[PDB]
């Protein structure tokens, strides 16, 4: 388990404005919770806590 910015194809984050959207997204993917931090390694993106190891996450590289 780990905390991280969840990703969609291909190596892209889920952009957001509200924590509620991210919490729903993260928990539906097996995480404990989720939020929409404004600043961070990836701005305005969903951040999940206690996410299952098999869920795709954002890694170094360009979203495509
Ligand atoms: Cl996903």
């Amino acid at each position: 388990v780990r905390d991280a910015y969840i990703a969609q194809n291909y190596n892209c984050v889920y952009h957001c404005a509200r924590d509620a959207y991210c919490n729903e997204l993260c928990t539906k993917n097996g995480a404990k919770s989720g939020s929409c931090p404004y600043l961070g390694e990836h701005k305005f993106a969903c951040y999940c806590k206690d996410l299952p190891d098999n869920v795709p996450i954002r890694v170094p590289g360009k979203c495509h």
